[PDB]
């Protein structure tokens, strides 16, 4: 409960700073990252890693686990809309880019398992 909120958060900080390994070791404690609430702001770590620009991390958890890309949190952004407000801004390089532009690609041609 409260364990669950602090691994939670713990969780939301090593997806946005690329931290595979300790995002992986929380999920082991049973924590499905697909799943979001209002008391989390219907955040996951997928968009903490999108934007972290952990796009390492963000390929891991979008192939491992069963996400809606269109799936929006409380500011309105999802892993798509967020991906795609990235590419459209000057300040990321074109590595970044290319990086964001397969993420859109495979969230929105990928098939449905």
């Amino acid at each position: 409960m409260h364990i669950k909120r602090e691994l939670w958060g713990n969780l939301m900080v090593a997806a946005r700073s690329n931290n595979l390994e300790e995002v992986k070791k929380i999920l082991k404690k049973g924590i499905d990252p697909t799943q979001t609430n209002s008391y989390h702001l219907n955040r996951t770590p997928l968009l903490a890693a999108i934007e972290g620009k952990a796009y390492q991390t963000a390929n891991y958890l979008w192939r491992k686990y069963t996400f809606d890309p269109n799936f929006k949190d409380n500011y309105g952004d999802s892993p798509i809309s967020l991906l795609k407000k990235q590419l459209a801004n000057p300040a990321f390089k074109d590595k970044e880019k290319k990086q964001i532009r397969a993420l859109i690609r495979g969230m929105q041609e990928e098939k449905i398992a």
